[PDB]
Parts: C-alpha cells; structure tokens; sequence
C-alpha cells in the first residue's frame, strides 16, 4: 500500500545480488551504497564538500556529538541537520541509542528508554522512543533509524531475546510517533544475535509493519564469521525483496562484496578512517603501508586506476614522506582516498550486476585481493557457495 521508496533496476540469477535506486527527498541514490560518516565530529575527517566532490550522494549524520550532556541534541537550526552539514544530498541518522549505551557504561536500559546520569551533577537524561523520534523529525534527516535494545552479539541468556522483543514494542512506539512520513523514512532493526530462532521471529513480527526499510543489526560484534554470515543470509531471506536492506556496521571490502552476494543494500562502517590512520590506503589487493620505505622512492598514485583527487595530485612517495613529516595532513589524503574507494568499489560492483556478470567479478575480486580466488577466507566461501557463486 504505502509507496516503495525502492525501484529494482536489475537482480542477477544466481546469488542474492540486487542493483537499484533509492528515491528519497534529497535526490536518486545507486545501491548497492557504501555510506560514509558525514558528520565532522573528527578533527581529521573528509569535509561535506568533499564528500559531495567523491560522488557521495548519501552519508550518516547524528548530532550526539553536539551539545553538554550525551545522547542525540535538537540543534535549533531552521533548515535542520542538512543544513548544518551544508548537505544537498541524502542522510542517514541513527536513533542515538547505540553510542548513549555503548560509550557511557552507567547508561541502563529499561522499557521506558535509555537513561543517564550527568557526569558533573548526575541530571537524569532518558532517550526514549517517542524523544528519539521527536527530535529527528526536528533535524529532517532522509532516512530516520528506530531505536532499539542493543545487546552485544557475544552475550548470551534472556538478555537476548528481553531486547528483541523489547525493539519489536519500540519499533511500534516510534512508528506512532512518527510525523512526517512524507518526508523521512523510518527503518526498523531486526536483533536476535546469534540465535536463528530469536531473529526469525524479529524478522516475521517485524516485517509485518509497513516502514520504508528494514536494517540488520546485532552483527559485527566479535561473533564468529560463520555465524556472522548465516545471520546474514537469515535476515536476507526472509526481508522483502521490494524495500531495502541496510547491514549496520560492515566496511571491509570481503565483508561488502559477499553480503552484496546475500541482498544486502546498504552498509556503512568507519573502517576507511580507521585505515588511513595507520598509514595505510585501499587498493584492489588490500593496503599499502605507505610508512613502509618501499615506497620511498614509488611516484606512482597509489592506484592508478583512482579517480580520487588523492590520486590525481599526490603520489605514493609524497604520501610516505608527508606520514613522516606532518601525519596529520598525510591522514587527510589518505581518508579522501580510502572513501573513493569505498564508493568505486560499490559503483563498479553495480555495474557488474547491471551487466550480468557479477560472479565473474565476485572471481576476480577474490582473485586480487588474496592471490587466487582460492585462497578467500573459508567463511566467505561458505557465505558465497549458500547462494551459487563458487571461486575457481
Ligand atoms: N541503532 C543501531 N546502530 C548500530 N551500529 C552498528 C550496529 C551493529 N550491531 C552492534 C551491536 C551489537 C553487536 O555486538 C554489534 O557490535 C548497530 C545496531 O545494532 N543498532
Ligand atoms: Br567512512
Ligand atoms: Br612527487
Ligand atoms: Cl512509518
Ligand atoms: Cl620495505
Ligand atoms: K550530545
Ligand atoms: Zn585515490
């Protein structure tokens, strides 16, 4: 009934791989998406400039960084969170809860929401759903996420399933909540963990409500890979394949290529940042440690095929003389490049599904990032083989 914000432009025949097209209120975005941080919390961080300059035509953005006490902050501004970002484009805002829960330890979960008290005085903050909610219609983000319990994927107990029933109740509160359909796109979280009965009844009991899309979380917390992708393709199989997948919290380039393979959509991680922080820059076969005096006297780009400004000022031997002398600005550089690379990889893996050949280039990406497409990771053979891509 409600209007899909999702068109199917192509599925391959084999794996679970979709390529599409997001129709949100700030413009068109191509899936499968990389979405990078667009939020300038970082003093070393790519710019909303430069960002847009990349292709980027989404980003995530919270304002939980902003403001005296934690948790997600209403910023007074008449043309919301896009124009404080000075953003033309699509965004992405979490609900807040994950960092309130995570970064602050004396933050607890109840029924009611996420509570805190003040470091300095102890002032009782409660983000609760309907609050969660409020202020993000307030910042008129495009794609708003549910706040929801998250449990780390290496508990185990009733903690578990407490907090999928728990997201299923606040999943129903922040719809209600909820003004503004019309022009943000409220995600529901599937949890459960590890536990394939726990998250089949999230996915049943929340595919039943009519939100926009649907997100994966609860992966990526320490658990194993095997069970890392069987959640996965859980999650996958019983989604609707008309509304997107979002997977929470995944960057690495395997990681994206094979739970491309299993229909997820969209992904976002800051692993680029991170990356470029040692020194080190994405490439088809993995990193350059271009602090490593191999490249001392390299003045080639770091990738010639880069379409990155990076690539097209700076070369390899600068970049590691730069790391040396003012690592500061050599971060700069290389987290302009690592996104780039984020972006062209999604862009070119679209490309291969649209063309009908995505298995071939799953083959070939195996093939360079680990010598033979044979050596791939056991687990990312396994995840490929469950939906017919097998490697040489
Ligand atoms: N709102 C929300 N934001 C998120 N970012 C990343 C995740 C990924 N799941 C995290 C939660 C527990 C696991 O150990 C993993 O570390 C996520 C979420 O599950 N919910
Ligand atoms: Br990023
Ligand atoms: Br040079
Ligand atoms: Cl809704
Ligand atoms: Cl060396
Ligand atoms: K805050
Ligand atoms: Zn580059």
């Amino acid at each position: 009934s409600a209007p899909r914000i999702m068109r199917l432009v192509a599925e391959c025949s084999r794996s679970r791989a979709r390529a599409g097209e997001l129709w949100l209120p700030h413009g068109t975005v191509a899936t499968p998406v990389f979405m990078p941080v667009g939020t300038q919390a970082t003093m070393k961080g790519i710019t909303t400039e430069q960002l847009d300059a990349l292709g980027c035509r989404i980003c995530l953005g919270n304002t939980y960084h902003l403001g005296l006490r934690p948790g997600p902050e209403l910023i007074q501004k008449a043309n919301g969170l896009h124009g404080f970002m000075n953003w033309p484009h699509n965004l992405l805002t979490d609900s807040g809860g994950f960092q309130m829960v995570s970064l602050v330890s004396l933050s607890e979960v109840t029924e009611e929401g996420v509570r805190f008290r003040s470091p300095y005085d102890g002032n009782e903050t409660l983000l609760s759903p309907e609050k969660s909610v409020q202020i993000q219609n307030a910042l008129g983000s495009d794609i708003i996420m549910q706040l929801d319990d998250v449990v780390s994927s290496t508990v185990t107990g009733p903690r578990v399933e407490e907090a999928m029933y728990r997201s299923i109740r606040w999943l129903d509160r922040c719809i209600a909540a909820h003004q503004r359909p019309d022009k943000q796109n409220l995600f529901a979280i599937i949890q459960g963990g590890l536990d394939a009965d726990l998250r089949a009844t999230c996915l049943e009991e929340m595919t039943k409500r009519d939100v926009p899309g649907f997100a994966i979380g609860g992966l990526s917390g320490g658990e194993s890979k095997s069970q890392f992708w069987r959640m996965v393709a859980l999650s996958t199989s019983r989604l609707p394949k008309d509304k997107p997948r979002y997977l929470m919290g995944v960057g690495y380039a395997t990681d994206l290529v094979v739970c491309v393979a299993l229909g997820c959509d969209m992904f976002d991680c800051v692993f680029p940042t991170r990356t470029a922080r040692f020194g080190s820059a994405l490439v088809p076969t993995g990193n350059l440690q271009l602090r490593k005096k191999v490249f001392e006297k390299d003045f080639g780009p770091i990738d010639p095929e880069c379409t990155c400004p990076t690539c097209q000022k700076h070369s390899r031997a600068f970049l590691h003389a730069l790391l040396h002398s003012d690592n500061t600005a050599a971060l700069h550089h290389l987290t302009v490049h690592n996104i780039a690379y984020q972006l062209q990889l999604m862009s070119a893996v679209r490309t291969s599904i649209v063309e009908k050949r995505f298995p071939d280039f799953v083959r070939d990406f195996m093939g360079a990032m680990y010598g033979d497409p044979t050596l791939c990771p056991t687990w990312a053979t396994d995840a490929l083989a469950s939906v017919g891509i097998t490697l040489g």
